[PDB]
């Protein structure tokens, strides 16, 4: 019965049955439990809880009274209670959620499943200190955002009530609201608040009615359906989550900004920082470290000849394009049929050489031959073949051994993913489910819902992606409760930064398993360098004053004119002492015998053509912008002066080597994905945009109602077009969108309709999931990398002092501090006045017991002596700082009011500081820290590397994007009055959301947008530039990311 080994595959048999009857629920026609189909399926269900509930009566018999053994338990008897509570309609549904569990006893009957699982779960206990980290974050994050924006959000521009009311009118709405509705809420700000947004900014009717909404004055509902604020504890922490994954936290920064202040940007960078970057990537750190702890036809020329055949053929395949003309169809074919008769010529003449036999014992020729079968039948069958042409590129791996051999290691390593992956699909499978039993159309029908298998599967795995996972969470969070974001939160916990994390450690382990004499002089004085970096970051402000609004006849624009004439010839100067000392390129030792001093050569030498473009009253206008674009790149300079930014520079370089062939095969992977989406989606981006387009079914029907036929900005016109959206695909930002159109697409001069084709799905899918893993063996390329280079490399008083030395003291301070933490959390907006009076008494217990452990502190070690720790000084800081605070308050109280409320708020929110004692006793998350600490000196200059990538970028984008405008008649997808290119302060700002990758794909919309015909200085090819600007951006800025993370990575290996 059970010793049988075959007993459990018997079990094993009826698991997998159990998840296919949970497959086929279909959320909203199963529960009126009418039809045929439920009522066999429910009998079936009965039949599989018989078999489980008999198999571990038999169980419990032989062995009577193993960690599976019990979750084994606990689905039976949960699922008895459902069959056995049958008969009750008291919440009888939400009892049946329990069944989401039963798929998880299929880890224990497969043995590598169980081995991966138990591994998992013994690095869990590791992450305790982790976790503790995060309390901090969302604690101390949690209490400073309700204090300050505590019911802010509800603000609206209402109407006078004696306006109304004189005026015997009330056809109007109580307060201002787009057309759109509260979807997009007017948030003011306050009288007594400084926000950017008031209710003087109205726009005004398009006599005006909008010019009589000018009280702010709070309403009745928050952002989103009430799921966005801070009037509690509870709503802070759902908005401070949003802002760890960095998913929409721009849109919470905006809300907050146009309500209290516009300098609480500083709130959501320390917190991108403390808790996204730092927080998030010491999980990975942990994890990892944990996991690591447990004749003629062989002759050169032919195999040369035969290459460039192929080579040549692929990039004929990608020149294809919308609107092809006729003639350059025809030559393609033409082209194909020579091609495929070449590659028959060789088929027939290495079958001679080797015979029939022979040909067969080479493993390539047997896919040469496959290959050559299928294109001359295309030709004989005169168009599914045709996409099979885009295999021809792999005959290229027979003639590149460096490829060849990282294949095989890439391929090698699916042995080891494989076994996760069984796992990930079993946790998304889980998760599925469990969607569909508590939003089953719930979401009144949205593409984002859970009304079935494949589309709850589809929305659990854009979720994992984190991109627009919000959306969802508002609408779970209003269809059924405030509650369902704990949904979210454990799905994007369980499988980000636990599960994914996992699978970098699988990786990682296993691939770890006279004049020219005083020139000589001056250049090599010590401080020369010193001299000369003033100068540089000098020039740096002046690059950094420039923008549009300058007016030329004002001071401003001749004071930069003027300082760029005396840099140009200080920096010609210290070239022209350089050359006379060292020699321009005669020398050994020349002075163009370095690539640092190259780069400044070519700086100097655009510095000069421009003085003489500025010097020629000629149509000179095209020169005279590019060179102003050239201009930006001075701040380069600063990387030679410094030495520790150059060192990290030429190391980040070195570091490219090992992962240079990864870098190749994704290359050519975006090219075979690129004209594979061309051929498919080439003509189909189009879409009639207008009021009501549910008529409209061709572009002749489009034009005919008077709309306009516009085209998508990310689509698959041509390969160049192709790119661009592939690379917004792989950044897995606004990678949803362009899936749509791809689904929707019908066919040329045809209107998209929504899921024509679900059968798309594979085509977006597998991108995201194929270059995910290339970009994650790329990280651990370097991860491997660097540690080859690491590892290569009186009476009274005796009392009291026995008490201060006893740990009871430390321990009963630390009840007081919590007890004060959940005080601290009681707050929330419009909280009763009695708990006013009872937090406030709750204040005056603590700050007596701060005095006293002070003054006791004090007489057992002594002036002197106590002030020697610096545990001690903070405790003296905060008692001091506390004391001042009660103080403030209950002159506010009294008669007096000479204190302005902002003191007293301020002194409030400094409070927090009490938290910092709990730091002392944790003595595991303190040792974590000093991880960090140590990994600064490496880090530092990698944040010095992140701030000179910022200035360079952000003054180019000015340049660049400065007069970008927004407007009614030319609307802007990503740029706002938040996110501008205007000046280089808001360029700075605006790059700091780009590197967090927020929604970054929408700025670059509104750059590749044709400006309107009457503008003027409209650079004609900005839509070209566009492009390159953000790309590049984006994976340079990644890159520099992701050394910072493994610079840590290393410290915590060779601190263990
Ligand atoms: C240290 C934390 C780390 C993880 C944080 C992740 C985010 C957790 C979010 C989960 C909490 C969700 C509840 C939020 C909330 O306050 O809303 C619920 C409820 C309003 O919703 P109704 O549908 O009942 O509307 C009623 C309308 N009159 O809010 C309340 O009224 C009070 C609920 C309790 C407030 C929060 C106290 C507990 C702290 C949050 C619990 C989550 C803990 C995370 C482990
Ligand atoms: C592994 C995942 C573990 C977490 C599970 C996440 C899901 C939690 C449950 C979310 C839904 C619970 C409420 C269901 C519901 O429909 O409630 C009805 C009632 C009113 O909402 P109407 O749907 O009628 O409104 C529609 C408007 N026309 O909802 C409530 O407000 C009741 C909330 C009760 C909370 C019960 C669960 C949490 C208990 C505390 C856990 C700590
Ligand atoms: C790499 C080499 C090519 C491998 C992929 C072969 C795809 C063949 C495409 C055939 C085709 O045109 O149909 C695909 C089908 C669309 O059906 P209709 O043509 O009837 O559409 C209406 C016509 N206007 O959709 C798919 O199945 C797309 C699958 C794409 C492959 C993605 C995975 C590649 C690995
Ligand atoms: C100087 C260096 C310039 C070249 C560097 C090329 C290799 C680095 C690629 C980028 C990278 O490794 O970054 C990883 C980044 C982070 O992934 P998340 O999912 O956490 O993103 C969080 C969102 N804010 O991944 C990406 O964003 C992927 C970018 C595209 C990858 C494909 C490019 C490979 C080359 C072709
Ligand atoms: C990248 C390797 C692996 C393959 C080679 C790719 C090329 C064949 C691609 C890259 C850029 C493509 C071009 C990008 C943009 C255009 C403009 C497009 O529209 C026009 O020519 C505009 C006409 C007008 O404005 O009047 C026609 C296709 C074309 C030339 C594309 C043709 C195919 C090109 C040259
Ligand atoms: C180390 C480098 C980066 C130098 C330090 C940075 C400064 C040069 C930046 C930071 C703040 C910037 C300022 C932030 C705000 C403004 C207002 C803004 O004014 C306008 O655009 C016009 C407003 C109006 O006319 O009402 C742009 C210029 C200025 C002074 C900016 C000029 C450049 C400043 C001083
Ligand atoms: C460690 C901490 C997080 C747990 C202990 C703190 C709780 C006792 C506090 C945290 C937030 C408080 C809540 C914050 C806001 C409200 C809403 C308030 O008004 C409403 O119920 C209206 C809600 C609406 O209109 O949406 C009633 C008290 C209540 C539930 C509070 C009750 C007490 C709560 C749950
Ligand atoms: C291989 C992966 C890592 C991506 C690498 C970056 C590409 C996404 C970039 C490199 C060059 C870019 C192209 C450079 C120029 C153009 C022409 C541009 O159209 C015009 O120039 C027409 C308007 C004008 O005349 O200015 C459309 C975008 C496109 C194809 C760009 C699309 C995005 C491309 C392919
Ligand atoms: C990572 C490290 C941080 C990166 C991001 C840092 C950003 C710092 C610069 C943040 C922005 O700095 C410039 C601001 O002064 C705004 O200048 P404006 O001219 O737009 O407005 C001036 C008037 N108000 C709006 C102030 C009242
Ligand atoms: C660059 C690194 C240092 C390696 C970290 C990058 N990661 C961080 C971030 C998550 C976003 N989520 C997914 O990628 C995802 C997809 C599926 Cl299907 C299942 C699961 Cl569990 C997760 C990525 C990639
Ligand atoms: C036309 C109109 O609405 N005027 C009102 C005025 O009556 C009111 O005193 C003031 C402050 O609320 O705001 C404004
Ligand atoms: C439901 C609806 O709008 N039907 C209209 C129909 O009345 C009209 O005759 C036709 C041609 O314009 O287009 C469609
Ligand atoms: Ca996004």
């Amino acid at each position: 019965l059970v010793c049988n080994p075959w007993f459990e595959h018997v079990s094993m048999l009826v698991i997998m049955l159990n998840c296919v009857t949970l497959g086929m629920f279909r959320p909203c026609e199963d529960v009126e439990c009418g039809s045929e189909r439920c009522n066999i399926l429910e009998a079936f269900d009965a039949f599989i809880f018989a078999f489980f509930a008999v198999e571990m009566v038999i169980k419990m018999v032989a062995l009577g009274l193993d960690t599976w053994n019990r979750l084994d338990f606990f689905i039976v008897v949960a699922g008895m209670m459902e069959y056995s509570l049958d008969g009750h309609n008291v919440s009888l549904s939400a009892i049946r959620t329990v069944r989401v569990l039963r798929p998880l006893r299929a880890i224990n009957r497969v043995p590598s499943m169980r081995i991966l699982v138990t591994l998992l779960l013994d690095t869990l206990p590791m992450l305790g200190n982790v976790l503790l980290l995060c309390f901090f974050v969302f604690f101390i994050f949690g209490i400073v955002g309700v204090q300050l924006w505590a019911g802010l959000l509800r603000n609206r521009c209402f109407l006078d009530s004696a306006f109304v009311r004189n005026n015997n009118l009330t056809f109007l709405r109580p307060y201002y609201q787009t057309e759109e509705g509260e979807e997009n809420p007017f948030i003011c700000s306050s009288r007594r608040d400084n926000g950017m947004q008031k209710c003087s900014h109205i726009p005004g009717r398009r006599i005006n009615w909008n010019q009589y909404y000018n009280v702010c004055r709070s309403g009745d509902s928050n952002p989103h359906n009430g799921a966005i604020n801070f009037d509690n504890i509870g709503y802070a922490w759902i908005a401070i989550f949003q802002v760890i994954t960095l998913e929409g936290w721009v849109d919470i920064m905006y809300y907050v900004m146009d309500a209290h202040s516009f300098y609480n940007f500083i709130y959501f960078i320390l917190l991108i920082i403390v808790g996204s970057f730092f927080m998030i990537n010491l999980c990975l750190v942990v994890i990892a470290t944990q996991f690591s702890e447990t004749r003629i036809v062989d002759s050169k020329y032919f195999s040369r000849g035969i290459m460039m055949a192929i080579l040549v053929n692929t990039l004929s395949m990608g020149v294809e394009y919308h609107e092809q003309p006729e003639e350059l169809t025809n030559a393609l074919e033409i082209s194909n049929i020579v091609f495929t008769s070449m590659f028959a010529l060789e088929m027939l003449l290495k079958l001679l050489a080797c015979g029939p036999l022979g040909y067969i014992r080479n493993p390539y020729n047997i896919f040469d031959g496959i290959i050559v079968v299928i294109s001359v039948w295309e030709i004989v069958g005169q168009s599914v073949l045709r996409t099979f042409r885009l295999l021809r590129v792999l005959k290229l791996v027979r003639f590149l051994p460096a490829l060849r051999r990282q294949l095989v290691v890439l391929v090698k390593t699916m042995d080891n993913v494989a076994t996760f992956c069984t796992l990930l699909m079993l946790f998304i499978f889980i998760f599925s489910i469990l969607g569909m039993h508590l939003f089953g159309c719930k979401f009144s029908p949205d593409r984002k819902n859970f009304d079935s298998l494949l589309w709850a599967i589809v929305t659990v795995f854009q979720i994992l992606t984190q991109e627009d996972w919000n959306v969802v969470l508002y609408n779970g969070m209003a269809s059924t409760s405030s509650w369902a974001a704990l949904y979210f939160v454990a799905l994007m916990t369980f499988g980000n930064y636990v599960l994914f994390n996992l699978l970098v450690a699988i990786l990682v382990e296993g691939f770890q398993a006279r004049f020219r004499v005083s020139c000589q002089k001056v250049i090599t004085h010590k401080m020369f360098d010193h001299v000369v970096l003033v100068f540089i970051f000098l020039n740096c402000v002046t690059i950094a004053l420039e923008r549009p609004d300058i007016d030329p006849g004002s001071t401003e624009r001749v004071f930069l004119s003027v300082s760029n004439y005396i840099f140009t010839a200080i920096f010609v100067a210290e070239m022209m002492v350089k050359v006379v000392a060292l020699g321009l390129l005669s020398g050994e030792h020349a002075y163009l015998q370095s690539s640092w001093n190259l780069l400044d050569g070519l700086l100097v030498l655009v510095s000069l053509v421009d003085i003489v473009v500025a010097m020629a009253g000629a149509k000179i206008l095209g020169v005279l912008r590019v060179l102003r674009l050239l201009r930006t790149l001075r701040p380069l300079r600063v990387i030679s002066r410094a030495p520790g930014l150059k060192l990290v520079v030429e190391t980040l370089i070195s570091s490219l080597r090992p992962i240079g062939n990864i870098v190749l095969i994704c290359c050519a992977f975006f090219i075979i994905f690129g004209i594979l989406g061309v051929q498919l989606f080439k003509g189909k981006f189009y879409y009639c945009e207008g009021p009501d387009t549910r008529n409209i079914s061709t572009k002749a029907q489009c034009r005919a109602a008077h709309y306009r036929w516009v085209r998508r900005k990310y689509n698959f016109d041509n390969l160049g077009q192709a790119l661009m959206s592939l690379f917004v695909l792989s950044s897995k930002d606004g990678w949803v969108n362009i899936m749509y159109d791809g689904l929707d697409a019908v066919g040329v001069d045809q209107q998209p309709v929504q899921n024509h084709n679900p059968w798309m799905l594979l085509y977006f899918i597998s991108f995201l999931l194929i270059v995910s893993f290339f970009v994650l063996n790329m990280f651990v390329g370097v991860v491997v990398e660097n540690f080859h280079k690491c590892r290569q490399h009186s009476p009274t008083r005796r009392s009291i002092h026995s008490l201060c030395t006893s740990h009871y003291l430390d321990l009963f301070i630390t009840f007081i501090i919590c007890v004060n933490v959940i005080t601290m959390s009681m707050e929330h907006y419009n909280q009763p006045k009695s708990l006013d009076e009872a937090l406030k008494y709750c204040n005056y217990v603590f700050t007596i017991v701060f005095v006293f452990e002070a003054a006791l502190k004090l007489v057992a070690f002594g002036f002197r002596r106590f002030f020697k720790d610096r545990w001690n000084q903070l405790d003296l800081a905060i008692v001091l700082l506390s004391l001042m605070g009660i103080t403030l308050e209950e002159i506010e109280m009294s008669a007096a009011l000479p204190i302005n409320p902002t003191i007293i708020r301020i002194m409030r929110v400094l409070r927090i500081a009490r938290v910092l004692k709990l730091l002392k006793m944790a003595t595991g998350m303190r040792a974590l820290l000093d991880t960090v600490v140590q990994a600064l000196p490496q880090v530092g200059n990698l944040g010095l590397l992140f701030m000179l990538l910022f200035f360079i970028y952000a003054a180019l984008g000015v340049e660049l994007f400065g007069r970008l405008e927004c407007s009614e008649d030319n609307p802007c997808e990503g740029l706002s009055r938040h996110a501008t290119f205007s000046n280089f302060g808001m360029a700075f700002l605006t790059l700091f959301r780009v590197s967090t990758g927020d929604n970054w794909n929408g700025i670059m919309k509104d750059t590749l947008r044709e400006c309107s015909r009457e503008d003027k200085h409209c650079l004609s090819y900005l839509p070209a530039l566009s492009p390159v600007y953000f790309v590049t951006f984006v994976l340079v800025a990644q890159f520099v990311l992701v050394n910072v993370v493994v610079a840590v990575l290393m410290k915590h290996l060779e601190e263990s």
